């Protein structure tokens, strides 16, 4: 009946329109503290994030789930500052992404479970802010350590009811192996979102996940390098499929009976240090709406394609609330 | 005429007996903040470090160089606390070790130079504490990013006079490639210590470095897994050569005319999270003297083998002061 945010517990009704996969800043552990000038300044990053979240709020967004883990350089004090200034709830994450340092990579499944439970049940470092979601990652076949991370995420979710959300290399159908590992630990698919699923057009893969009960994260809708002439790094990151192609996967899954299992987001950021320099400028030129892209551009697009207002409100309000509200079976 | 420590500038005379390659805690960026229970508690780690440094001080140590970089999880506030409580000077490091995160690995040589200069000239994150040494690393042939790190370290040293110290895989003769890269940037070998050089018995490699003017870091004297029955992880980390074999390399280089180029240390730690769990307990059982091993065991051993007190005072007092005092040519 309560979801943990960076400003404390909120009721399910208070979450409202929720973007389920976003980042204030995509970075690395300790990086913002040690080199704030990379972002201009910490204050410039804060100001940019507050302006972006205020524009998202004006477009109807009420909550974002920041799926930055320890190794994305999640700074919950930064999230709290931006959340207060913008009047947008922010749910923080535990888990591990694709860049864990040695002190994480050498840990056992039991040790990792203790760490994820610390961040859900006690607090993130000394802040008392508790995570409301567990983020994990693979890029193709899981490494041995990533198998431990997936298992520890399942154990933390089974103890607390907090859901799991994943990064995939969708072209390698990673959700299949992720699901197998989660289910081997006894985790309900209703507690799991297989993310970056809009990176693929393979309906057999997407429906195989949805048929088992997984939530499907169509979370990078504005990610596209179409019309970026000869930018190899942006093309590799964003892909060559249009935002319309990605958005039509929302309609595709609705038409197959999976409206209650779709989660939609932008996978946007206000700073981004874990990729090439100036990538944030390139991304902002592609999508000047930032996190407001979903309500301002995707929702009207889907309405014109015949999707109802009621169905889209279910996807953007009802589904995130059911996903985020702690439970063992949703 | 001044060396930066975690408590401010000290004179060259104040450095005294100096251990040139040590760690308060071998960790990862942000790890101690996010999971202090891994070490029991932060307070337990502090107490262990203070007791260890007090025993080292009683044995004659006056300064240690903590060569923990950003990616070793260097916490300069922790170093300052331990330094004040133990009455032992601590020099902090900038640079990058073998575990840089994506936000570092994607940077250019110019960006890395700015970061190293920030930590030498301005301060480490918001503390105002300035680094007195630059630490870099290879493990075999340098990766493309490690080549950039080595070049940026050379540029930072050329601008400031602060020396460079290295991690090597000594069996692969890494010092040869490190030297070639440093010299391509114009760095004087007198500003560089090639570390972990006691990991090898190859006198042709060691004398080739010393003949060019490099300082030779015989920095892991107590590291040995001899007498550890069937501990594969400790054997892989510590090696099967005795501490006496390592210590005799000090005499070997003295006998070849290189007494002024030898730097000696323990490469000890009080916490260690970047390796297998409980490694600190294994290491403490091998060497209960910790950082006091050099003065309590190595110095008397070398005296019995015929090395003079004057020569050993030159190695432990004069050489570190010449190395650490900022200059372009020492
Ligand atoms: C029948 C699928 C549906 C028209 C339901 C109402 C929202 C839009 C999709
Ligand atoms: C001649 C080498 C030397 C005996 C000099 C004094 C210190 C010990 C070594
Ligand atoms: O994996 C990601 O969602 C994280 C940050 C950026 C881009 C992609
Ligand atoms: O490379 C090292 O010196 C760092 C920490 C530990 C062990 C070795
Ligand atoms: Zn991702
Ligand atoms: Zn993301
Ligand atoms: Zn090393
Ligand atoms: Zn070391």
């Amino acid at each position: 009946d309560r979801i943990n945010t960076v400003r404390g517990p909120i009721t399910i009704s208070e979450a409202g329109f929720t973007l389920t996969h976003e980042h204030i800043c995509g970075s690395s552990a300790g990086f913002l503290r040690a080199w704030p000038e990379f972002f201009g300044s910490r204050a410039a990053l804060v100001e940019k994030a507050v302006r972006g979240l205020r524009r998202a709020r004006a477009a109807g967004v009420r909550t974002i789930v920041d799926v930055s883990t320890f190794d994305i350089g999640r700074d919950v004090s930064l999230l709290a500052e931006v959340s207060r200034a913008a009047d947008v709830h922010i749910v923080a994450a535990t888990g591990l992404w694709e860049d864990p340092p040695l002190s994480m990579r050498l840990r056992s499944v039991e040790e990792l479970t203790q760490f994820f439970l610390r961040e859900i049940q006690y607090g993130i470092e000394d802040t008392g802010i508790r995570a409301g979601i567990i983020k994990v990652a693979t890029n193709g076949k899981a490494t041995p350590f990533q198998e431990l991370v997936l298992r520890a995420a399942a154990r933390a979710s089974l103890a607390t009811g907090v859901p799991v959300t994943t990064h995939t290399l969708a072209s390698q159908r990673d959700g299949e192996q992720q699901a197998a590992i989660f289910e081997s630990e006894g985790l309900s698919p209703s507690r799991v979102c297989i993310g970056h699923s809009d990176d693929t057009d393979d309906l057999s893969y997407l429906t195989a996940l949805a048929a088992r009960g997984y939530l499907i994260g169509l979370d990078g809708i504005p990610h596209s390098a179409i019309g970026l002439e000869d930018n190899a790094s942006a093309s590799a990151l964003l892909g060559n499929r249009s935002w319309q192609t990605r958005a039509l996967l929302i309609k595709a899954l609705i038409d197959q009976g999976y409206m209650k299992q779709i989660l939609v987001s932008n996978d946007w950021l206000f700073g981004f240090s874990s990729y090439v320099t100036n990538i944030m400028d390139v991304m902002d030129s592609v999508n000047p709406d930032g996190m407001a892209f979903i309500p301002l551009r995707v929702i009207p697009f889907l309405r014109e394609k015949g999707v109802s207002n009621e169905t889209l409100a279910g996807i953007t309000v009802t589904n995130p609330a059911r996903f985020l509200s702690p439970t063992l079976r949703a």
